[PDB]
């Protein structure tokens, strides 16, 4: 029974079993669990047209879409296509690695 993170990177990988169920409430849970206010600073931070701000927006969408509707969200998620599921969830899985910490914080100079 791996974590959230590992359950989304399996399914990804097609490894591990996990089906698409399990990995749409898992990915619901790490939803919940990202700041959007700190997806925020980082697509402030791009340049502009930077395709990465697409990419911020989506993922702060369906934070607030899993927000009002819990459930639905997951249903949503199950209703995409697999390689559309697999792509939100792995840009997904980048802005967690970017934006977990114990804090107010800033955004790197580095480009």
């Amino acid at each position: 029974a791996l974590g959230v993170v590992g359950v989304l990177e399996s399914y990804i990988g097609s490894i591990n079993n996990i089906t698409k169920q399990s990995a749409c409430v898992a990915m619901s849970k790490l939803l919940t669990e990202l700041n959007s206010d700190d997806i925020k600073k980082l697509r402030d931070n791009e340049e502009l047209n930077s395709p990465k701000i697409r990419v911020y927006n989506t993922v702060i969408s369906y934070i607030e879409s899993n927000r009002k509707n819990n459930k639905q969200t997951i249903h949503l998620l199950k209703r995409l296509p697999a390689d559309v599921l697999k792509k939100t969830i792995k840009n997904t899985l980048d802005i967690h690695k970017s934006i977990t910490i114990n804090n107010e914080l800033t955004v790197s100079d580095t480009n």
